[PDB]
């Protein structure tokens, strides 16, 4: 029972090699990640990556002949690059005779967190903020195959919005986001104040606030940022990550207060991705959703890095839950699927059962 | 020393297991083939059928874990449809730990013909004509790394061009070609005489002859198909197929006569392909190549049709031919090459020597 995981939706190449020592505990044997280089079709990088990237991934880990289970992305993303993992899953299922688990790549973000607890920490009834660059979605989960989507975004996701109006402010960096945040927090207090920077039930909107901040820029006294000093950019930087931030919360204050049926057995709350890096983001998190009546108490959870952010391990556990839970494996004769709905993950074809 | 083989090219998914049993023959143990239903997409289609049919191809051949080299076309066709056989290669390759030689699809169908005498009857200096429904194509090879292009279509395939007038005459089968001559054959001397239907260098052309006929067709008496008789509808069939004919013949002829130094070693012409079946295409090869004297003296060799059709034995046996008397195999970091040329076959990257 050594899993072997791969992701090949996006831009990242992974292969992960997993040790399922009994099943009560899974520590991770390899994880290998190549990217797309930029200044190369995504496809073209994942179908001369992910041969060599699985070799070396099994010289370095416990054996080649060692793996029992073979988990790969057969989730939503672009046929042609993930078609570079499935096709070559099947090549190393086919010659080591063992069963394929085609996972949803959403569903491989939602059960992450739980890995590490072997499924028990974040308990069944949950809810989730996935706040990623790509991603902007508060999903409940009542089972590893039912997922409710509560509030999702229509626009752009917080990361590209972040990023976006943080480039008119003057950050450039590889990681723009998190350059703003360590900005703010190198003296939280030395800001003009004075510089009043002022900014349905389902749906979260992004692309309005950079457009927004430039508007604020013009009616406000100066919009060169190169001739603007530290302390004021500062005050702008801090209200419009309070503002992106505020709606974030205001949309969750709404869902839970509207509908507290739905969230009667919710105990635990589960921050993930790229913006759950911000402590800002956190802190207004826990302070809100923690004096709220009607609102049912929460315990907040915030992943490591790695596994938040696309990779295979996400895959491999979110494979050995579907293996051991639901006792399901994907048919040999499966096929990416583009825009695969997270409700529409056992409704259709493909599936085989191994009970 | 049994070889995994691999064709998903065009609309034939093909996986053939191979068994040399010494460097000296080569009995095919099992051989696949599934062809897209029309009335689907080629890559769905490959990506769907490739793990399902070498499962079973494996199951009923000797063993799943018995194969020590692993052919697939890396050759000239759709990148979609050829990376569904590629990354399932790759894929068999890496779990088992063999190594895999990406073949040029076209080398598969000059090097063919060699598999049953094991290389030695169609000797080294040899000249050939690839007569297809997809080919037009007459190539002398020197050496397996060798090939050079004497004659080819600039328009259309002879399989289409009398496939194509064929259905102006009112032939609409599974293989329109074919029945043509059979319906010539049935009675060769009971023919309408009267009826006289009559009609630079490395190029044959095809799209003309449809044209031609129609032109042929509205001078002549009537064009109604349906109301004429079958004698004057068969001195029509035969004049058509001895044009089409006579123009390969007299290109054949032309480039024989025009540079003999190249020909001054060649003891053996191949016809391979669906119009090889034909008898008088076979009987005018025969007649006009042995009377000329500046022409070498040949020895015709006319390979079985399913050899000829695109399958996955001829991958095998051109990687066999390479592994062997070169010495090479494929890296694992390969990729589909849409319009591969054959002289470019060890120019382009990915070549690494076992020697
Ligand atoms: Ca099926
Ligand atoms: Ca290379
Ligand atoms: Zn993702
Ligand atoms: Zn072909």
């Amino acid at each position: 029972y050594k899993v072997l995981a791969i992701e090949t939706s996006c831009d990242d190449t992974c292969v992960s090699v997993l040790d399922r020592f009994s099943k009560s505990a899974a520590p991770n044997v390899l994880a290998n990640l190549k990217d797309t280089l930029d200044s190369t079709k995504a496809h073209i990088h994942h179908q001369a990556r992910i041969g060599p990237l699985t070799e070396r991934a099994l010289i370095e880990s416990n054996a080649r002949e060692g793996i029992d289970l073979i988990c790969v992305t057969r989730g939503p993303g672009m046929p042609g690059s993930l078609s570079g993992g499935l096709d070559f899953a099947k090549g190393l299922a086919v010659a080591w005779n063992k069963p394929l688990i085609g996972v949803h790549h959403m569903l491989g973000h939602l059960l992450i967190p739980r890995m590490g607890t072997n499924g028990k920490v974040p308990q069944f009834p949950f809810v989730s903020l996935l706040v990623s660059g790509g991603h902007t979605t508060f999903v409940l989960s009542r089972a590893i195959d039912d997922h409710e989507i509560l509030c999702d975004t229509i626009d752009i996701a917080v990361g590209d919005s972040l990023d976006k109006c943080g480039r008119e402010l003057g950050f450039k960096g590889t990681m723009i986001a998190r350059e703003m945040e360590k900005f703010i927090n190198q003296d939280i207090n030395d800001q003009d104040f004075a510089l009043k920077l002022e900014m349905n039930m389902l749906s979260f909107s992004f692309s309005a606030f950079i457009t927004a901040l430039r508007t604020n820029l013009t009616k406000l006294g100066k919009t060169e940022i190169q001739e603007l000093p530290e302390r004021e950019i500062r005050s702008i930087a801090y209200q419009v990550q309070e503002s992106v931030f505020d709606h974030i919360i205001n949309k969750l204050k709404h869902v839970l207060k509207s509908q507290p049926e739905k969230f009667k057995n919710v105990r635990e709350f589960v921050c993930s991705g790229g913006v759950s890096s911000n402590q800002r983001l956190r802190t207004k998190l826990e302070t809100e959703l923690g004096t709220l009546n009607s609102t049912s108490f929460f315990n907040f959870y915030y992943p490591p890095m790695d596994l938040c952010s696309d990779n295979s391990i996400m895959i491999g556990w979110a494979g050995i839950e579907i293996w051991e839970s639901l006792r399901l494996v994907s048919d040999l004769d499966i096929c990416p699927i583009r825009q695969w709905p997270l409700n529409d993950l056992l409704s259709v074809d493909g599936w085989r059962t191994d009970q």
